């Protein structure tokens, strides 16, 4: 339980409760996307979701999922946020108060990310009785290792070192399409679980740079020397370290304390902008003393601006049990093929209901064209009604499912379906036998049987189906983060 | 307009002000009989019945109007009341906190006393355009002179002596019933404008008595005389005077303090119990000082335990204006002929509906019989099938007047619901031309033409229309005011 909660799933990087926010978020702000506070919006949390614990940790890991600060753990906040959220200045947990900060679905982006038609087709855990979580969402992108998490969890360390973002699109839009030349190159590289493509952690909104070194990776700051004032000027830091915990390491060591002079802070969460002065003959001693290397130099090993990043990737796979991984490249193979399956099962229930609509639709023009032969008024049952219809060629049909398909096995949705009580030729009194009516009705079965033909298509697609339908979704998401990032997650 | 609002109406005894809090009660507490606190209701009133003043003076005449105390204005308990209302012992004025007790309407009685189907029937004055008050009521009884009022109240001193409840019982029931024998002699009597019957005023819980003398009564209270312990024990009143009010006005007169020792209070609003200590040789010296005549003798002087009931009976008739009366007869005659033409509109606006309701009914059947030569599914506008039924007979109606026939009169009942759209035979789709609903329909068609027979029965009553209705509606305010005097307005 508290690994399966604090290790997420690798097709979410989320917890169950995370995944329980989201939910009850999209069911509170569909209709209307007006800003709630926090509490409320907590409230329709625990209410709905059946929050299973207490509103503090809820409260915390809402606000922690509106963490839009430069070097949080969320690249692609779940949540507008309004008000004071943070400062990685100040170690990232100075947010606001639970009664004056705003929070807002951002669903012109979620849409995006998360198929919201196919919110219906999800495994989900009807615990209680009643409508509970996704077992697992899927996104389009695989985000289970697009964002950062750096946390004491259970097992292990959690740490998700962040990825770029155009290697894994190159990496998607090679593996669906085949105008990629390096297609069935990659087809060759997955069958033979051989690495072919770059995979380079994020850059985004950090200046220092990485190298590797044996297998990990080491990370830069950066730092300006100016012995005229004798002041050293920091200006970058290693990935997600705050400001005030790094001044206060620098005053932890005394042995560097030998020349450390004085620290000004003019830094913010926005800029890193850190003023040391030192003592006079600081740097040639330092020389003197540090051994100046090829991994750092006097610098590096004084200021201390380098990170290894080491990495703990052992999550938990759905249907029960937890997957322990070695490479990113293990990651994605991973999580392509249920995406995969998931437009096969999507597409094929679509084909189901387009069956049952048409089937129900020419059923009733055939009666509104019947209304002569049958003329049945001088009946007094409505099951006479029922076999005097099902002599002329009238099928019986639950339209409770069919108009609204909800949850089902495509095979449940074609069984039961068929076995109900006829009331849609039916109800009231006279007028919609007229041929208006029928003839609109028969407009709605042109154009279904016209997305039929499309969706059929569709099925046939190569080299898997939905293919397009995937590269289409991929652009849309192209489109949102571009939308949002470019505009720094103000979505105005 | 405060005359109009401090001298009632002939038919109401009731301010404007009165008839807006029954108005909103009989609106509030229709759907279900739970009982509000007392703040709730009044929010209801000042919101719906634009109650034109302030929350002080509503609550005020709300507890006003649930005083139940022997020797209040009200015999009749508008609101059955839970909590402490008040005392005659303690001046009738000493209620409870206006959001602690409860009022609820009395709907078991008012459904009888209010014509509750004749709701309808009332002139309102429709201001602000806007549902607003009955000008006045009618009640079954002419309760206007039925209840005390003493008041001080613009151009004079409202004051309304009751009468007695079994005399106007037998004036109605004479005057409607011509199995009287005295029926067309009550018929002679009116015609010239001459007093034949028994007009008491009331006797209940008052144990004292009344006599003649010029044109007044007076009324006489009780006393106990003990020469032994030299104390007189008055039991009884003159009608409606409070019991503090009279011990201090005892103890005003110093010239009869002269023997006045001790005044000891054992009563209550339920008992009146006095005990009065007096000096040694007291009688004797009164006898020697009080002249004991006929009309009082010395203790009737003395304790002063008589009244004069003079009267002020000068009230406010509908469509404006006041009249001015002078006997309780005058009150009687200008009583009748409202609530006669009231019955006769009545069954003569109810004749007008069942008339559109057979009409209606009647087409509808035809149009379910003629579904085999119509059978008119190759048509495609609403106006051709307007014009095509409007070939084969079947009339245009406006249903919404028909289905509820609001307000209206008589004449513009049987114009405007003859007027609009056919909808009634057509809006959805078709299974109602199968033949069980036809078969009730035609059930209800017979039940209607019996109800209108007996409506053209009861237009042609002897000697004015809806008497018998009349005679029952009074048998039911009968029940109902015998079952409240014997449960004492608890009606459990």
């Amino acid at each position: 339980d508290a690994i399966e909660r604090q290790i997420p799933n690798f097709l979410d990087g989320m917890t169950r409760a995370r995944r329980k926010i989201l939910a009850g978020g999209v069911k509170c702000f569909a209709s209307n996307n007006r800003e709630r506070k926090v509490f409320q919006f907590g409230g329709y949390v625990a209410d709905h979701m059946f929050y299973h614990h207490g509103d503090m940790s809820l409260n915390t890991s809402i606000i922690k999922a509106a963490q839009y600060y430069p070097g949080s753990s969320h690249l692609y906040p779940v949540f507008i946020g309004i008000g004071s959220f943070g400062s990685r200045h100040l170690g990232g947990k100075d947010a606001g108060s639970p009664r004056y900060i705003s929070v807002q679905l951002a669903s012109e982006f979620i849409k995006t990310m998360f198929p919201a038609e196919d919110s219906w087709l999800l495994p989900y855990v009807f615990e209680d009785g009643q409508r509970a979580e996704p077992e697992y969402y899927v996104p389009v992108l695989p985000l289970a290792i697009m964002e950062y998490g750096a946390n004491p969890s259970e097992g292990w360390k959690y740490t998700t070192w962040a990825r770029q973002l155009e290697d894994i699109l190159a990496l998607v839009r090679a593996y669906v399409d085949k105008d990629n030349p390096k297609h069935e190159l990659l087809h060759y590289a997955i069958k033979h679980k051989i690495t072919i493509l770059p995979l380079r952690p994020s850059n985004y909104n950090f200046k220092g740079h990485l190298k590797r070194f044996g297998q990990y990776y080491y990370s830069y700051g950066t730092y300006v020397i100016s012995e005229q004032r004798n002041i050293i000027t920091i200006t970058e830091l290693p990935l997600r370290v705050p400001t005030v915990a790094y001044i206060e390491s620098i005053k932890k060591s005394s042995n560097r304390m030998t020349f450390i002079e004085e620290i000004i802070d003019y830094s913010s969460s926005e800029t890193i902008e850190i003023l040391v002065k030192l003592k006079p003959n600081s740097l040639n001693r330092i020389v003197e003393e540090f051994k100046e290397t090829e991994e750092q130099d006097s610098i590096e090993n004084f200021l201390r601006l380098r990170n290894c990043l080491h990495s703990h990737l052992n999550f938990v796979k759905p249907k029960g049990g937890i997957i322990e991984f070695n490479t990113y490249y293990e990651i994605l193979y991973a999580w392509l093929p249920y995406r995969r399956e998931l437009y096969q099962k999507r597409l094929m229930r679509e084909h189901a209901v387009l069956k049952l609509r048409i089937i129900m639709e020419t059923a009733i023009v055939r009666y509104i064209n019947e209304s002569a032969e049958l003329n049945l008024s001088h009946y007094e049952d409505e099951k006479e009604a029922s076999r005097i219809l099902s002599e002329h060629g009238f099928p019986p049909l639950n339209h409770t499912l069919i108009i609204s398909p909800e949850f089902a096995s495509i095979e449940e949705l074609n069984q039961k379906a068929l076995q109900g009580c006829y009331t849609y030729i039916l109800s009231l009194q006279a007028r919609e036998l007229l041929i208006a009516a029928k003839t609109r009705r028969v407009e709605k079965i042109k154009k279904m049987q016209a997305r039929l033909d499309k969706v059929e298509q569709l099925l046939q697609e190569s080299p898997f189906p939905g293919a397009s339908v995937w590269l289409e979704e991929i652009d849309a998401v192209e489109k949102a983060i571009i939308k949002g990032r470019n505009t720094q997650w103000k979505f105005h």
